[PDB]
């Protein structure tokens, strides 16, 4: 059987630190490490040609952030997932689908709303995760 | 150098599950596991002989809960600590003093006030911990 560590990464300093923690946990447990970056879609009230230009830049940056996480953790490309949607929901859906044993994530980052206690996306994952959550500042 | 995993234990089902997680983390990392149980003191407005009888029962139960955690994790007696005071503050003071690398704790338990999102003591530890926190339901 194998254990799976899921890292939520958004390019924030919190997430870089979470990446170092998740790499060490996967190595210590002999577990598979899956890295996920989730991005919200460009809003569709933008008109031509702005929508299309924003769609291209948004995806290119999202892929640049996920490539960074793959470079910091060393996981194969198939294990670095790019999900479009509400971040916490993407993370929780990946954790369920991958039968994750632990989700490692920064205390803050991942979305636009949060407090100095937790970002709104980390708080939703802590409330609904199907496995233990390792929070990293 | 050595890594230290600190387990907060209160005898709740959350804490029993956290104990299984903390035992596996210490084994996987080759880390020292310190188990802490914190209890609040008997209130001193109780009169004689009630105060003294409550003092004796409270300490005996606190030691029974900590012995349970030592039996579930296998740590030596010197590594199972019994602290009297506000739970989260005892936990955070132990984590600082023991240079903890991770605190593993249930999402709920440890005190008298909490919500269905987190107990008030887990929330304070998440807000102030000197290291990453691994929350376990």
């Amino acid at each position: 059987m194998f254990k799976t560590i899921l890292l939520a990464y958004d390019g924030s300093e919190h997430a870089r630190r979470a990446a170092e923690v998740a790499k060490a946990e996967a190595e210590a447990h002999g577990a598979r490490l899956i890295v996920v970056h989730a991005y919200e879609p460009v809003p569709d009230y933008l008109g031509e040609p702005f929508f299309e230009e924003a769609l291209r830049r948004r995806l290119e940056r999202a892929e640049g952030v996920l490539e960074e996480a793959r470079a910091l953790t060393g996981v194969p490309k198939e294990d670095a997932l790019l999900l479009e949607g509400v971040p916490a929901e993407a993370i929780l859906q990946a954790a369920r689908a991958e039968k994750a044993d632990l989700i490692v994530m920064g205390t803050r980052g991942l979305g636009a709303l949060g407090s100095l206690f937790l970002g709104s996306q980390s708080q939703r994952v802590v409330a609904e995760a199907p496995c233990p959550v390792l929070l990293v500042r």
